[PDB]
């Protein structure tokens, strides 16, 4: 019944060598209330990780954490930035997201535009497309559907909406599976492109089924910093106020003691100490 946290680590799943996404999820298993906080990849932090890692203890973007030290560095860096202990962990890359969509049998979307949703003009390695109308689409099409931006009058906001739709529809299919063999069919298809310490067993299936009607009330939040240019690159410096607010909101969902401005603990490069 105890609330717990999940770090979702999207390895090069975002939209120069990589665009990671990190989402901190809180889950209350009793009330089913769930929240998701997106952590901007450009946020400047001191990396945490193994003492034998050459980059542990130096400042970098959050975007660099997984490339520098793997799952351990990503977990430890987020833990020290938010001053919490992370309970559960799910990591997947772009190849695995494509495989996941196919493994659940596809998803159904509607293209409301008067032309195909496609991105090859702007990102030539992605040639799949979604014709106008309603279609059951494969994983390569789902990637394009969640990335297209320049043909949308609402720009990156229309894009974020479509990406939200895709992840929501995939999660709905996963959490609807009612047997361990059905889960293991998906685990077989994605294979090592997804790693987690979430137990998927006949014992836990009843509980995951119980979250089917929690995905419709998830509150979403974003942790962002003040934009700064350092050596030609784009960085974000979180303010003391905004970090405290994000930490305490998550702590509040997790049943943990909140911090004050005077005892705030973080490895983030705070704006007020940078300047």
């Amino acid at each position: 019944e105890k609330p717990f946290s999940i770090l979702l680590m999207g390895v090069d799943t975002g939209s120069e060598g990589n665009s990671d996404s990190m989402i901190l999820v809180t889950v209350n298993p009793k009330t089913k209330k769930t929240t998701m906080t997106s952590l901007e990849r450009d946020i400047l932090v001191k990396l945490s990780g193994s003492k034998t890692n050459d980059q542990t203890g130096y400042d970098a973007k959050l975007n660099a954490a997984y490339a520098a030290g793997g799952a351990k560095m990503a977990i430890m860096t987020v833990q020290d930035m938010l001053d919490i202990k992370i309970d559960k962990y799910v990591q997947i890359n772009m190849e695995g997201l494509v495989q996941l969509v196919d493994a659940v049998g596809g998803i159904t979307v509607t293209n409301h535009f008067d032309f195909p949703i496609s991105i090859e003009e702007h990102e030539p390695e992605f040639t799949a497309s979604v014709e106008p109308g309603t279609h059951k689409i494969n994983g390569e099409q789902a990637l394009v559907y969640s990335r297209m931006r320049y043909d949308d009058p609402d720009g990156d906001y229309g894009r974020q909406k479509r990406q939200r739709e895709v992840i929501s529809k995939v999660l709905k299919k996963i959490l609807a599976l009612d047997s361990v063999s059905k889960y293991r069919k998906i685990l077989s298809a994605v294979s090592k492109n997804m790693q987690t310490n979430i137990e998927i067993s006949s014992s836990t299936i009843p509980k995951l089924l119980g979250y089917s009607d929690a995905l419709k009330s998830i509150r979403t939040y974003q942790l962002k910093g003040e934009g700064t240019t350092i050596d030609g690159g784009s960085y974000q410096l979180v303010t003391s106020k905004e970090l405290l607010k994000a930490q305490n909101r998550i702590k509040g969902q997790l049943g943990l003691k909140k911090s004050t401005a005077e005892n705030l603990k973080t490895t983030a490069s705070l704006y007020e100490n940078f300047y």
